[PDB]
């Protein structure tokens, strides 16, 4: 039978960046097409886009620095090949948009590049430094098997050594930072066409809007309070993958219940492609008690009318 | 409610004691230290223990507020931080826990990023932000998370703000040299040097001749220096999360599990999954387990403590 995990909002993590879920969120007057590639899983357990199971793999990279690269842009820049997260070489011919875990939004992603040398008191040398990956840059070509990152450090990155990127937040969200959580990177480089994408999601029913699991993302500096909205938390991805339960219809009716009072706070539609919609006519957070969680009710047809929240 | 494990390969598992993928299974029979880690602790019927919590983002993380810069005879720039619970609520030191859930459970110089987003906004009515590399020495007398405050240090000498919401994102270790005090089995003194740790998850050990603990091992990054340090957890975070969800009653003290190659259909070895949440194997060898990448543990039966494991 179909189930959802029993996890409160404070027990869920974002599927699009390594962050706890802070709040549920709606934005009906959203202009952009929602087509994120991480946190994408059908209700019958099929992963899509760049989605993989590891919380540690979201917006992470594994590979090897090849060389420093000279550029007209400020900073120190480095090219690294990218493998799959499990160390195997990335096959650019696989039907995926990019290596699984690749960031799915435009921005200056801030984190830590770390290296542990292959050569060896028979111990290998190590180094780690703050770094930024500009996913909108023409040098961001993960589908081709390589990317560029930049550092404040000017010299202390080694060529030919195993390299890991741990994401932490964003470098900036100012006017020149290109942050847009709904603009996909061009995974094959500048002016290229993405392929093998998880489909876009939209509410079709009148008065319905997408319901998001929202996390606020740290900044290296500057002003802003940026957020990342995912369609389903990573634990739901992991759960749906394990269960692979037959979808008895295209829409699951779920209720967001308060365990203290037993009362249903609101109901939503959980769609077969892995997203939620609610009947709500306003934008902003959902101010719900901390212990609330979604409970599966039943399968319904597409023409079911949600009670307004 | 029957007991189950998730079907996940090692490349689909993450460490429960530091935010890292599982790299290899691992034994160290000649281990002399007492094994009593506090993260990644869960009974087979789903009771979280120690400082264990469910969020992979909460492991070795902190939330709170920098109170002030402080002095220290050691070089660097030093900051005092109050710590709350990870969800932002104030930590209640009377709660029957060793420390705020997610607190690191080992001695070392934990390397990460401290980030801040100010409470006050600036009329486009947006708050200011900063982030810097930081190190938390869990062995320091100033590491008192059970008392609701800790100390971290930065290379950065100035750009850390007092009284503002502060987050610590762990990345790895600063050093594992001789003066770095790295020992994954030595607990922090959660309340300081004159106080006993309380509400601990119990120590684990094989109670059977020829058996040793089996760990899920992750290699942990280093800011610099030499070494190949690793963190061994008793069960991956996904097992903690699964056991908690299922809450299946334990029908004996030992669940027999087999590690299975789903391609060759073969059992590579068997292990005891103990009620307190750890594995043992009959292995005289130390070091990694060479097992195919598609393998995973399968629950086979409830047995007792006298079951003799097939040697691996
Ligand atoms: C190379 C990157 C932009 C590339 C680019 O093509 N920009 C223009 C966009 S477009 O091609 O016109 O689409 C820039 C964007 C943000 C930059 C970083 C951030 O500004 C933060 C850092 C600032 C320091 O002065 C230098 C290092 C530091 C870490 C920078 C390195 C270079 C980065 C990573
Ligand atoms: C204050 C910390 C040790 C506290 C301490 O009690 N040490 C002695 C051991 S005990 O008191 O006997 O337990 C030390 C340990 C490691 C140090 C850090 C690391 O060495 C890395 C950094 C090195 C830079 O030169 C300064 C900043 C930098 C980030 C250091 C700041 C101070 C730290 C964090």
């Amino acid at each position: 039978p179909f189930t959802l995990p029993i996890l409160t909002l404070g027990e869920l993590t974002n599927s699009r960046f390594p962050l706890p879920i802070d709040v549920l969120y709606t934005n009906p007057n959203e202009s952009a097409i929602v087509q994120c590639q991480n946190g994408r899983c059908t209700l019958d357990g099929e992963l899509q886009g760049t989605t993989q199971l590891l919380p540690t793999g979201i917006c992470a990279f594994r590979g090897k620095v090849t060389q420093q690269v000279q550029d007209e842009h400020r900073g120190t820049h480095w090219n690294m090949t990218v493998t799959n997260l499990n160390g195997t070489p990335f096959d650019p011919t696989e039907d995926v948009p990019a290596p699984l875990g690749t960031p799915d939004f435009s921005g200056q992603i801030y984190g830590v590049i770390s290296q542990r040398n292959t050569n060896t008191g028979n111990l290998p040398a190590n180094r780690a430094h703050e770094a930024v990956i500009a996913t909108y840059s023409p040098k961001f070509t993960p589908k081709l098997g390589n990317i560029q990152f930049s550092t404040w450090e000017t010299q202390d990155v080694s060529s030919g050594q195993p390299t890991k990127f741990t994401p932490v937040g964003l470098a900036s969200v100012d006017a020149n930072s290109h942050f847009d959580q709904w603009t996909l990177p061009s995974y094959s480089g500048a002016l290229t066409l993405n392929m093998n994408l998880a489909p876009s999601v939209a509410p079709v029913f009148p008065g319905e809007c997408l319901l998001f699991f929202r996390s606020f993302i740290p900044l290296k500096g500057g002003y802003g309070n940026p957020a990342i909205d995912c369609l389903m938390p990573q634990e739901w991805v992991q759960h749906l993958y394990q269960e692979s339960a037959p979808s008895l219809s295209d829409v699951a009716l779920v209720r967001y219940v308060n365990p203290e009072t037993g009362r249903t706070l609101f109901e939503a539609k959980l769609h077969r492609n892995g997203f939620l919609t609610v009947a709500r006519n306003s934008a902003g957070p959902v101010v719900a008690p901390t212990n609330g969680y979604f409970r599966f009710d039943s399968w319904v047809n597409q023409f079911y009318t949600l009670a307004p929240m």
